[PDB]
């Protein structure tokens, strides 16, 4: 089986905005606002929760742009991961206890102080592609096997 998580990048023309997450999984690492799918929530509207909670944004819409699944070894749970897209946002980013958030200019993204599969597919976003894709894990730093491909629909 697998659980419903979200991930939300705010895309604007020259810069993204992305968190870094203090506390729990993955921290240390940048990354976009999204997390667990709860009962009784649509995904999207689990997105704009998140994305809430984590940067204090609300925003206009938010743009179906890929799905990731994620297997870690020894884990029973797969993560089935909606990523979303926004350029219209609301209000000023502000921190939380979960992330800080920052601006980073398209050509200084910080893939080594983020996790190994936004490497990947992060081009595929930046190039406003749709894509699928699935990537095994060995711990947090080990990508065993991956694929990745553009979809039509998400």
């Amino acid at each position: 089986a697998s659980r419903l998580y979200t991930l939300v990048l705010v895309l604007q023309p020259q810069r993204v905005l992305l968190g870094m997450k203090k506390r729990g999984f993955g921290a240390g690492r940048w990354n976009g606002f999204g997390g667990k799918v709860q009962e009784g929530e649509t995904i999207e509207d689990g997105a704009r929760r998140e994305l809430q909670e984590e940067s204090g944004l609300t925003v206009d819409a938010l743009h179906k742009v890929g799905q990731i699944v994620f297997e870690f070894v020894g884990e029973p749970e797969l993560m089935d991961v909606h990523v979303f897209c926004t350029d219209s946002i609301q209000g000023t980013p502000v921190e939380s206890d979960e992330m800080r958030p920052c601006w980073f200019q398209l050509d200084q993204i910080p893939f080594k102080d983020m996790w190994p599969d936004d490497s990947y597919w992060f081009p595929l976003l930046l190039q406003k592609k749709k894509f699928h894709g699935y990537f095994k894990f060995q711990g947090q730093d080990t990508i065993l096997d991956y694929t990745l491909r553009e979809v039509d629909t998400v």
